[PDB]
């Protein structure tokens, strides 16, 4: 009825920079050999997505973003295995193509194959299946969810179970499988073991879910904004400290308060400053402390190779780490089994047409995170 044919349907374009995302009518063309159409069902309104709309984040234009989401398989191309129309399915801005080193390596999972490291915005073939008025509109990370319909590579989707709630599992997608990962995975968080979070937003949020499955005694909660600290105090922090209260450095401060250095900190504001401080707030022999998220306007941290030298480790990771296409599934298993709860995170939900206005939810920072449905 509608595979193998051209579908006509509503998507968030963006033509230009620093510009709202206009609502087009798009074509978007059948999956062509191992490629998947999928029919949007939610998507989330991720920092990343604003990065394009700033310039931020470099990636060609005219395109359609979003990255984070969820939704239904309507065709596949030939060659596609691993997903069926009527699939539930999430996909992923991170690759598992499953054949370079990285995918084959036990400890990597920002797959060669992906389109952030230099973004071509297409498809792997380098093409595009969008069109708005014949003119041709660039792919982001291979998902480009902004869209009621789109169409990835089979190395960009994860079939997921058949009776998950696509309006929460989407979080999946991106944020909270980063911030969870970036605890459980990344830093590998042990039990009752001291943590600490700089940044109480939806990912921050994620780290800390991390750290209570991992059981960790204490989770330090660090943010500026007070308002942030019930959410987080919900969700696991044991405390909560806004370094605008002390006068004394903050790394002083939560040095002090795990009695010489917390085991592992995170950064999830993406901020250069408190990169180090987390770092630096970790125990000097034995702290890990993990990078979360660094803005793409690309600018040099200043910091001193001593605070790595007694013993301190320093590392991030994209997507909390996950080989993604492996992962998500248990992940949404795991939800399903309700093992940790997304609805602490979801504080907005619009429908996808209101697009621009989830986009002033989230640069105001009222918002721990939006959710598009369509
Ligand atoms: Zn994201
Ligand atoms: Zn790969």
């Amino acid at each position: 009825s509608t595979a193998g044919k051209v579908i006509k349907c509503k998507a968030a374009v963006l033509w230009e920079e620093k510009k709202p995302f206009s609502i087009e009518e798009v074509e978007v063309a059948p999956p062509k050999a191992h490629e998947v159409r999928i029919k949007m069902v939610a998507t989330g309104i991720c920092r990343s997505d604003d990065h394009v709309v700033s310039g931020t984040l470099v990636t060609p234009l005219p395109v359609i973003a979003g990255h984070e989401a969820a939704g239904i398989v309507e065709s596949i191309g030939e060659g596609v295995t691993t997903v069926r129309p009527g699939d539930k399915v999430i996909p992923l801005f991170t690759p598992q193509c499953g054949k370079c080193r990285v995918c084959k390596h036990p400890e990597g999972n920002f797959c060669l194959k992906n389109d952030l490291s230099m973004p071509r915005g297409t498809m792997q073939d380098g093409t595009s299946r969008f069109t708005c008025r014949g003119k041709p509109i660039h792919h982001f990370l291979g998902t480009s969810t902004f869209s009621q319909y789109t169409v990835v590579d089979e190395i960009s989707v994860a079939k997921i179970d058949a009776a998950s709630p696509l309006e929460k599992v989407c979080l999946i997608g991106c944020g909270f499988s980063t911030g969870y990962g970036s605890a459980v995975k990344v830093a590998k968080v042990t039990q009752g073991s001291t943590c600490a979070v700089f940044g109480l937003g939806g990912v921050g949020l994620s780290v800390i879910m991390g750290c209570k499955a991992a059981g960790a005694a204490r989770i330090i909660g660090v943010d500026i904004n007070k308002d942030k600290f019930a959410k987080a105090k919900e969700v696991g922090a044991t405390e909560c400290v806004n370094p605008q209260d002390y006068k004394k450095p903050i790394q002083e401060v939560l040095t002090e308060m795990s009695n010489g250095g917390v085991d592992f900190s995170f950064e999830v504001i993406g901020r250069l400053d408190t990169m180090v401080t987390a770092l630096s707030c970790c125990q000097e022999a034995y702290g890990v402390s993990v990078i979360v998220a660094v803005t793409p306007d690309s600018q040099n941290l200043s910091m001193n190779p001593m605070l790595l030298l007694s013993g301190r480790t320093w590392k991030g990771a994209i997507f909390g780490g996950f080989k993604s296409k492996d992962s998500v599934p248990k992940l949404v298993a795991d939800f399903m089994a309700k093992k940790f709860a997304l609805d602490p995170l979801i504080t907005h939900v619009l429908p996808f047409e209101k697009i621009n206005e989830g986009f002033d939810l989230l640069r105001s920072g009222e918002s721990i995170r939006t959710i598009l449905t369509f």
